């Protein structure tokens, strides 16, 4: 079905994913990282080409309530200029009501994380009740979503009063500038923080959630995508690259 | 797209895993003798899709494994490529045997493939090691799904392990083996963990290994799936399956 056939994949740097070279490399030699293995293997065994294509809002995705648009790689897809999504993309209902997901990769959890030994902090939602932590989640990624559809609306407050976070970069220098609560996803934040040995988790992870790539509703392509990446995880394929990608 | 599910009537496979579904043999009529973990998940969806029900189980009271000799399917797949049922409403494994087949639905539950040993003396640390002795006899029950994974691993001592282990009918066959001694039964881990929470002379061969998903099985192009994909993910991101297997699967242990 794929045979000959060329994908244009939505994708974005977050290590350890995907790492884009933004110098000294061409096409698709600038990416690496555990996704793009995965994908040049499903090209080797599919017989497609490929390219990726980057948001120029540099995004993930999230549904603007005051507008009912999307943005990010979500709105790529919608828009057809990409035919997947190529990333670590979490599933959440707010995403599944516009576009599909494909088998799962990996299990994922919302994570906690702050700076400095023996934090008073048990849960992120005491946060509220305090005023020695600032805190925050990155604009238009899944833990925004997660958290802004909560049954619980305290979870809306922790974002509506939070300080907003450009990207990962940004939420890591703030993070390790003290004194401030960095929500995000567990995988990322264990890779990535690695060798931070000051910082510590706050509460247990919540939120049970899974990574796949995106399919756009009636994709002639998701079957075949399914299957390989499931054959990618009975084999062990998916095992042997996150040892191989995470720290 | 437009094909949704009000109004429709579905066959729904299943057979009794506790604790995912109980199934009563008396005093009971139809979906009244059904209970369980993916009972309230198919009422829930009952509900929310304007469906009504009936779970159908297979004469051979079998999951569904791929005969390399016919090229038959048995179980639950089999009834479902059949078209005596719509979906299989189970703690149904994902592996590509089956995935080559059927489709999936959003999946519910992670799960491994978990080997136990009861037995006193020397033990083991890995199941292949079962291959170069002869104290422990072993099994896996034939037409599930760590009977495929086993068979279709790329290592084919694995395979060995199958091929020269017992036979073993269903769960409470395999379980009555093991609690006969000196047996290691090679199952899933959260029906072990279940099953077993009383059974104090029940111990571990090595770690789970394998790591796949347990989902409802679709026939492929079933016009239900998008549907019904939606609504588990919603079950999952709300805390539903986690608050089902608080209520169902067994706590405490007299261990
Ligand atoms: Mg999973």
């Amino acid at each position: 079905n794929l045979i000959g056939r060329h994908l244009r994949l939505g994708s974005v740097e977050e290590q350890p994913f995907m790492f884009f070279a933004t110098e000294g490399c061409e096409g698709n030699d600038c990416w690496s990282g555990m996704v793009n293995d995965m994908v040049v293997k499903l090209s080797e065994d599919l017989g497609f080409t490929y390219e990726y294509i980057q948001p120029d809002d540099r995004k993930f995705g999230a549904l603007n309530k005051t507008t009912n648009e999307w943005n990010g790689m979500i709105r790529d897809l919608l828009d057809d200029k990409t035919d997947m999504i190529a990333i670590d993309l979490s599933t959440n209902s707010a995403r599944k009501s516009a576009i599909d997901y494909s088998f799962p990769f990996m299990d994922a959890g919302i994570k906690a994380v702050v700076k400095g030994e023996g934090t008073t902090l048990n849960q992120v939602l005491e946060l509220l009740d305090q005023d020695k932590y600032k805190w925050g989640v990155i604009g238009s990624r899944h833990p925004e979503t997660l958290l802004k559809t909560h049954r619980d609306s305290r979870y809306s407050r922790l974002v509506d009063e939070g300080v907003e976070l450009k990207d990962l970069n940004h939420a890591i220098e703030t993070l390790r500038g003290g004194l401030f609560v960095f929500i995000d996803e567990g995988p990322v934040l264990a890779h990535n923080l690695i060798s931070d040995c000051d910082v510590f988790s706050v509460g247990e992870e919540f939120q049970s959630f899974e990574y796949a790539f995106g399919l756009p509703k009636d994709s002639p392509y998701k079957s075949l995508i399914d299957s390989h990446l499931l054959k990618f995880r009975e084999e062990g394929f998916i095992d042997i690259l996150w040892e191989k990608w995470s720290s």
